[PDB]
């Protein structure tokens, strides 16, 4: 089935971002892992498996609408310690959830339901589970202060 | 421990290489999928699981001797039939069979040998699993012809 | 016991012949292997097996009979095609259906009965399995063609 | 087989490194479960039993060549708090690394593999496990402060 | 993937000498055997299995390459008493330890780094395990005289 | 506590004779094993075991006591042959035997009535099992002669 | 069997020491309990039960030997605060080591060994658990403070 070219496009600005997260994910988790923090290892690593099935749902999408998945991901923005990689990831997932929101707003547009469908899983994914869980964590931070936040994270 | 800053960077450069050949085999197993290959999509999709191995091992490599990997995947080209795609993979793997061997000498020219076994073991299974099944399936259809072939791979 | 000279002989002529039988299946297995044909490997890889168990037959036999077993192999004759080599082996398998017939007729001469024995249990299985089978895939290409049945070996 | 005496007497000079390392864990270790910190003391616990096989492979490895093994530990050089304990045995873990680096170039030289092997071998749980485990704690200490890890370790 | 040709042509020396070892390990097994020595058989009847898979490994590998196997063994030399045969064993396996270090010095130089991998395999089987025991096997009647040897391999 | 310095000083003489005696054990064993007897390396590698729990309590309880262990073994004697190395371990616990009976004396007359269990718990061992056990060893070579001994031990 | 007097006299001391020990122990685990510090309740709620045993022993003892028991419990010392707590429990257990080391003097000086052992059985684990941990406790508040090591105790 010809899916609507705009509708397809968007859903390819939506994969490259998905990559690029997934990406993000993987080099945090180990450097969590490098400083030895590996309970944020194991939850970063987590939500990059939960990217990698995000962008497998846009990418198979795509090809079932006729489209051609664009792969390359877009560039990322790693941070270089415990704070700042929380608030980068904070960061990405709000991009992704504001283009995730117009994504549904499009496809509602033009009529396309299943693709609204499969945006709207992602939105919950991201509002309620990685992005809750990284402002739950900054949280922690200015609650316990780092130091007591970092020992419970060994 | 700093790893040489010569071989830390080789190392980075078959990292973009393997973060890309990853990509490759997902575009190209869902490619398989979606016109209806079964088994084209399993044969890839694991060899997409195993180049994500090989690219996490050599990122924590990287970390572990103290450098910054980098995570811009090289650029990919799929293939838009099952021949191109195969032969596109194959010649993908017969680059990154070089670009190991020629990244096991530096290493041992650095004298780190834990950097070079890392990149052997991936070297053996780039010229023994994937390498050596792209050569096989474009065998078979060289033997039986590409309808047939195809057939096979439902 | 000492064996009747002849019939020592004569075992050791189709040790010699079973142990190239044994190293021509060896080699050729591999190569229905190398190009990707798992079903000709595995029967292949079989009779192999079955080979290094009639020549182990025939050395017990002539240490038994106070003989020196000839660990020579005859010449083999591997081929070059899937045709080339099925023919091959039964082209073999035919020479060592003629030895066995000439080893029990010589060994009823000398009143070795048990020595006759065990060549007549490999005589069966020479005729009715792996020469009726070579007999059969070479019937099977003749029927259905060699593409259609280069597809049925995947 | 005899071995080259050069690489016999190299491993010897690795065993009692060994036998050595051995025994400042197995000092540590108890010194660490005195204090109560049972997290400590099972790590150093731990790499005492490791040590413990590094040393029987050389053993076994100079007997196998003909050689006579150096039973003398060397000198060992305990801390007398937690971060000097992880600051002496980081110390020496890089020692042996640079050593074991050493051994696999002479074993390379005088075309010892196998000798060459067991060496690459230790030198990968050198630095990808005990090493870099007592940098990872070194750097925890430095990011929550000393009293917060110790608190991690009872 | 098109071997270096010195590299096959080694390989396929290493091929020839192999399957010769496992056909000697085969005539000694069940010369031992044949004498009652059930000990002896079983140990060698296992290095027969272990050189026929020493000998596919090369085999396979040799294919890989494009190469073709030789598959005429070496002549072989059977003992004729138990030390005798011994001796000859161990004899053959030191021409094979000697092989296969020129062959892995020779694969380096030819940067086939797998095909390296997997004769430093195979010589650490041979150093490790056979020659090893057939060495101990000498020096045990060495120790205890020949009739007490004997006496324990039945 | 604070052990009386007379005690923990005597506790750190046996520390150091019972880590050269798990030494002692530690190359015996392996040359047995290297000889090709393997009921000689099973003992010898469990009484190597043996001394390390000793080691291990003794090191315990100079740390309970707050003093400071010493590691440094004392010398070894290892043998050459088989009754070298028994009549070695055996000269060896008879020294472990005096050094503990004083010992015992020792802690009974600064009443320390712990540190004197755990000496007569070692002492117990030293006399019933690894002593008697040589001694009964050495009777066998004298009763049997050493070849047939030799021969009871592969 | 009537035991010597001064050494029922003597078993009579420590058995209302001990009755004492398990009380202390029954208030400080239940205070411990009361401010949410639910490892050191578990801890002193186990000595407890350990006194109780050591009080059960020596009781039996002085029936058997018959005397009568003394069962007014010496005065107990509780603390107020978990520093407080853990010192007095530790200067209680100093105390007993102490008088069980007297005592088990005036058992070998009276010829009564059953005692003696029974005493001396006490004595270990006095000196080996309850005192050992009280000491590691207050050593861990020292080095990583004690808000630090009352947090661990929740
Ligand atoms: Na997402
Ligand atoms: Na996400
Ligand atoms: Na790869
Ligand atoms: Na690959
Ligand atoms: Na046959
Ligand atoms: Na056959
Ligand atoms: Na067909
Ligand atoms: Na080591
Ligand atoms: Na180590
Ligand atoms: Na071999
Ligand atoms: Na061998
Ligand atoms: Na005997
Ligand atoms: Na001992
Ligand atoms: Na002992
Ligand atoms: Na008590
Ligand atoms: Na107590
Ligand atoms: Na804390």
């Amino acid at each position: 089935m010809q899916g609507h070219p705009e509708v397809i496009d968007y859903l390819n600005t939506l994969l490259t971002g998905e990559l690029a997260a997934r990406d993000q994910y993987f080099i945090h988790s180990r450097m969590y892992e490098d400083w030895g923090f590996s309970k944020l290892y194991e939850r970063l690593n987590h939500e990059m498996e939960e990217e990698t099935q995000h962008a497998d749902a846009l990418l198979r999408r795509i090809l079932l609408l006729e489209g051609t998945p664009r792969m390359r991901p877009d560039d990322i923005h790693p941070g270089t310690t415990v704070p700042e990689m929380l608030e980068a990831d904070l960061k990405l997932e709000r991009h992704v959830r504001a283009a995730l929101a117009k994504g549904i707003a499009l496809c509602e547009q033009h009529k396309d339901f299943v693709s609204r469908d499969i945006l709207k899983a992602q939105l919950a994914d991201t509002e309620e589970d990685h992005a809750y869980w990284l402002e739950q964590q900054l949280g922690l931070i200015a609650r316990m202060g780092l130091e007591n936040y970092l020992q419970s994270q060994i």
